[PDB]
């Protein structure tokens, strides 16, 4: 079997496993901030540099893979907590879109809302445009903000929020477990054929954006992954 | 929301949080034995002893969880490795059904396969009467030792395993995820309707078994468990 | 090291996590209202169902605990504003005092104040025949309704109160904060030896009481508590 | 009454409300980072700006108070995780001892220990010099890093800690109760008189250091405080 799998407790700059992208810099903590406090529509991602084979062509098997990561989100004075982290899995060759409004866009997508990437969406803002539920919400996403489904979700200003994701390849499963601070644990499951979606090789990373008032602290605190794919 | 939250990174005898059924020790470095290596047929168990809200006759909402474990199975001199663990949820009322044969029923049903649970088995033994696979497997089962489904494993004597599980109650999906010694991720889900199977009360645990020829070493080493129902 | 924590946002009926006593009631805003505003000597007790083995009679080891709280009393027409609450500690078989007689006892003694309980009061009535200080005040109570100390303190009516207790094992050390309406901060300790006044195994809780003409609301609004107990 | 009562959800290195000693940072996401990671002997410390009088000289009567913060201590590569982090209490010209080696006076004492201040240490290097225990503990310091009283802690790597403590005027009790992430507490508790030790106005902060071969990151994410002195 084939199997990719990395551990960061804390990120740095001069490290060549990670592919910083855009307005993304690395706090003297170890923390990875994702967006430019003083940027109008700022967009920042992190991607692990290494390309993940997520099926073969050979086989036709698709890989299952178990991922934790940490993150935290707070306000700052004189700007809507805005727009949120999404998790998200691209083709190896994915950049920020080409003049990103950032915003509702969560850095993926373009002014329409389309992409190429599949994600796990934190997302703190309603944007009517891309039929956002009126409160903050998790949402699978499929090449598109417009969420394929969420859940209600709160996200707490200055809270470390712990994420679990599985994606089961048999059942074509991704299964998202968030625990927030006040210790409740929110879920959401659903039906995503990655094979169909995603080619061969696959970059997984985090982004995230803010728009000219909608703003906020973007912070990865920490990330594990493992991926097998059957190579029989 | 209603929220259940524990965390073992060790256990002790006289710990009221946990409830010991059959033939269970608790170690000196704080894991736990299940079963009793000079006895025939042993049947260990441990639950958590406070019974946990699964859903509501109220509200009609069920609750979503998740939960981590870590394992141990050794192989002891002359014994056939066996049987097998299962992480498992029945009615609160739940004991080692009477007369049990051990073996193949993993202390959870009787000799025909049957009994009241909803589980995740960790199977080392090829039982026939019970239509299991050929080689060593995870299994999701639902008031059966006859498997709704399987994945083949590899059990490694001495190998510690960490398992993570998410019921997300919403698209009724049981997800888990097996890491290995070897560094390799196993993973298995199925739709299973725990309002449907179980009581609105009911106990989370852990049991294994072995024969007259077939025992090991069966050790649980720690538990995590977090589950929100939505009170609404 | 043995842990036992939880925390309580709100709470609901049918929540196997805590035990109902007398005339308590979960009112549909999530809080519990310990006494019934209609019942002549009510008397009303939330527990935390798991006992909490504070202390073990092998290693002669005690446990350590932080626990948080909040709640509020307001009047109601015609009755005199009593009798107040006693956040408690007691051996796990505990009941309401067999012909308690309310008011006063704030239902964990009996008719001369004595019962088998550790608590801290939020008491609103001057029982001269307790020896109450003439004000409202704050104690520690060790088997007795006749305080080993008290504090003066103000029970404002409709106030939602915020209180913090440490109890330190090695001093002895049982320390009390209460935060008041008006920003004000009033704090309490006394050295109590839990281990030779209760037995080994314990249950946690709050009270309330009220007489024929002594009624008020009481309500607990949330409740977190984290104990460790070191383990040989 | 005499209240003095603040909360910081974040810190800003412009807000006059805080004095900045030292090589401290305020980062974009709002924590405070007392130590320079590049620095020989880097000494930080962060104090509230307004002091704040604990006792009178006219009445003889001493504040008490309830003060909770949360702190995250992070290693990096190839250096020590070194010294810790010191909550302390200081007359109102308080600033870093003149030569300060930084190190095991954690910024607060001279080279033998000593130094005009009360503090809570959490300390994660075994400074023989200072007679410090064999792990990490926690320690209650009157007027020296040669703790008057230590319990046995661990420092976890990137790890939010939460501390609460009560000073109880009247018994002249420091208790504190530490939320470590594996869930467990720990507490300690010292009779520590205040009027005896400090002057009538103090001022309140936190105190961080390294030395050449010790640095780690030292970080304070909260602070919520209140303390009351009766003038009457
Ligand atoms: C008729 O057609 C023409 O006229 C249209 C008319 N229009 C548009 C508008 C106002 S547009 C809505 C508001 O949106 C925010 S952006 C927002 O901020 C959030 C944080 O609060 C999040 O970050 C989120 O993600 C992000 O999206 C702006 O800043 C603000 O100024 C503005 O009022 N008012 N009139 C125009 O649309 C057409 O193109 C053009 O052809
Ligand atoms: C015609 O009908 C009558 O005769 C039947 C005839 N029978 C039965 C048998 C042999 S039964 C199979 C073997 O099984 C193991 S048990 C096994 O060990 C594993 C570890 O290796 C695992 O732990 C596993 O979980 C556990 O099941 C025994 O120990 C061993 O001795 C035995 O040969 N041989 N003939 C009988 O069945 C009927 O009731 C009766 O009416
Ligand atoms: C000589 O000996 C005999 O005669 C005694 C004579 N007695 C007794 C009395 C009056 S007893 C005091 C008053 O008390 C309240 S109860 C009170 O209400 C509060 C709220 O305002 C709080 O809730 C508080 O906690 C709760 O205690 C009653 O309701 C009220 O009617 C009554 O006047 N008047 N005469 C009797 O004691 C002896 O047993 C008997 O042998
Ligand atoms: C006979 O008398 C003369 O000779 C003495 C002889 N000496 C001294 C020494 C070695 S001194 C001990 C070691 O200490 C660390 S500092 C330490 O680092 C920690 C992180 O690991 C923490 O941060 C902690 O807080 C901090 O204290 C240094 O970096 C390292 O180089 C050094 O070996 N070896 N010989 C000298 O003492 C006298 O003054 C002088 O008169
Ligand atoms: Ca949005
Ligand atoms: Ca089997
Ligand atoms: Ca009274
Ligand atoms: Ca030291
Ligand atoms: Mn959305
Ligand atoms: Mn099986
Ligand atoms: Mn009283
Ligand atoms: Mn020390």
């Amino acid at each position: 079997a084939e199997t990719v799998s990395f551990n960061f407790n804390s990120f740095s700059e001069g490290n060549p496993a990670i592919n910083f992208q855009g307005d993304v810099t690395v706090l003297s903590n170890g923390n990875i901030q994702l967006t430019n406090l003083n940027k109008v529509n700022s967009v920042g991602r992190v991607l692990y540099a290494m390309p993940v084979r997520i099926w073969s062509s050979a086989t036709g098997n698709v890989a299952s893979f178990l991922t934790s990561f940490s993150f935290e989100m707070k306000d700052i004075k004189d700007y809507d907590p805005a727009d949120g982290i999404i998790f998200f899995i691209a083709p190896e060759d994915t950049q920020i879109p080409a003049g990103s409004i950032g915003g509702g866009t969560l850095g993926v997508s373009d002014t329409k809302g389309a992409g190429h990437f599949v994600g796990v969406e934190f997302d703190t803002y309603s944007n009517s445009e891309y039929n956002d539920p009126p409160t903050d919400h998790v949402g699978i996403d499929v090449n598109s903000v417009d969420s394929v489904k969420t859940v209600p979700w709160n996200s707490v200003s200055g809270a470390v929020v712990k994420v679990t994701v599985i994606y089961d390849s048999s059942t074509k499963t991704l299964s998202v477990a968030v625990t927030n601070d006040n210790g409740d644990i929110t879920t959401i499951a659903q039906v995503v054929d990655l094979k169909a979606k995603l080619p061969e090789r696959v970059k997984f990373g985090f982004s995230a954006s803010g728009s000219l008032g909608g703003r906020q602290i973007h912070l990865i605190r920490s990330w594990s992954f493992t991926s097998t794919l059957i190579t029989t």
